């Protein structure tokens, strides 16, 4: 249980839609002015503390590549491996994509909504074919070359459901390569950031749904030797900036 | 017959090629202008409508701005990217840096034609008096290569440069041209010419005279044995592609 390796991860900045209380999920939205400046303040704080990254880990969502590419240019070390996966992608929010609170509310119930955005385990209505960005989702020839067939990708997820699907990639291709003594960033979503540090620092069920996950803050880990939380990820750069991080993604 | 399509480019060139020096395996960033012909590469290639599996780069930081730029302007940012030194620009040793008239005082005006003109002489290596030697060999991209640090050339001719790209077509691209995956090489002067040279079995005395004009896409077709049938074709605005060629033959 002594801190052996360190490895960074981190969230893009939001966009318009989150601001208007739209989930933007799996739809491949680019980065706003100001997500790109975040991406980029990433690179400028991780170059200050000197970071050294060995491969880099993303989803298949651009918004989460243009932020590591950003990153990397900051730190001049664009020739470190990139490698994106749907396992890293931000939570499906199935039939709920693009709907605001009141739209929810009036067209599932009020009380289902509830769960939906707020438990661990409640997995929202499947995505169907009526749906207006079901399209956009999965005609989209990036989720036909996925680790399992289109058809077996999901329709909707609860955060229970993003862990699921994430840990395997953690296990199978991200872990081997921190156990390799390899400096890792994973440029992640909100929702795969909070699972993957819900599976890392052993946070329970009931717990995950409160801890606030700043975006354009580097998220540090130190890990053991079973690749467990040494004490809590730790927000690098300015308290001020982090703070002011830290109430922009306040519910 | 046809059976394959593989698509290459250049990078558009700095202000060191306007001095006629060669930046080589210096790690120099694109201009604005070489930002701009990557731009006009992707929208090119998207009016052409290309769907890329797999792009291979070099680990100079001006070939991959170059595939993440036309990543960008296709919406193909998911698409894998491998880098690897054996795509890098021809290591000219002793000249990087140097403009034509200081090669002539340091070496010969003799030596200097064949160095730059001709296929398989290797120029003078680079020694660690050199005012560029260490920000290559201390750069840790180098310490992580298929080969030992202290391996990788000091100085190639273009037969070099071919002879160590070589064995990367023949174990890592090949093998994805024949599962039938589109891929973009994106690549340098010389690294470009010696893959042209091998694929359409060019002499060595006509591949130092081929025009290799920069941000075009170059079409190749290969049969079952990955031979070209048929000479390379560049692909877009024959206005456009003109002007390029131009901009090489004047250089």
């Amino acid at each position: 249980g002594m801190s052996k390796y360190k490895l960074i991860m981190l969230r893009h900045g939001e966009g318009a839609w989150n601001k208007e209380n739209r989930f933007c999920s799996w739809v491949d939205q680019k980065l706003n002015s100001e997500g790109m400046e975040e991406a980029r303040n990433c690179g400028k704080q991780l170059k200050a503390l000197n970071f050294e990254f060995d491969l880099v880990f993303t989803s298949v969502l651009n918004r989460s590549i243009h932020t590591a590419w950003l990153i990397l240019e900051e730190l001049g070390q664009e020739w470190v491996p990139v490698e994106s996966s749907w396992r890293l992608n931000e939570r499906h929010y199935g039939a709920l994509i693009g709907l605001n609170r009141e739209q929810m509310a009036l067209n599932h119930g009020e009380e289902q909504v509830r769960l939906w955005r707020r438990s661990y385990n409640v997995t929202p209505p499947p995505i169907e074919e009526s749906h207006p960005y079901y399209q956009e989702i999965y005609n989209d020839r990036r989720y036909k070359v996925c680790d399992v067939p289109l058809d077996q990708l999901p329709r909707s997820e609860s955060l229970k459901d993003v862990l699921e699907r994430l840990l395997p990639y953690w296990n199978e291709r991200i872990a081997p390569e921190v156990l390799r003594g390899k400096t890792i960033l994973i440029s992640a979503h909100g929702n795969s950031s909070r699972a993957l540090l819900k599976h890392l620092e052993g946070i329970s069920d009931e717990d995950i749904i409160n801890i606030t996950l700043p975006t354009g803050v580097p998220i540090l880990l130190e890990l053991d030797e079973n690749l467990r939380a040494v004490g809590p990820h730790q927000f690098l750069g300015d308290q001020e900036a982090i703070q002011a991080a830290i109430k922009k993604v306040e519910d």
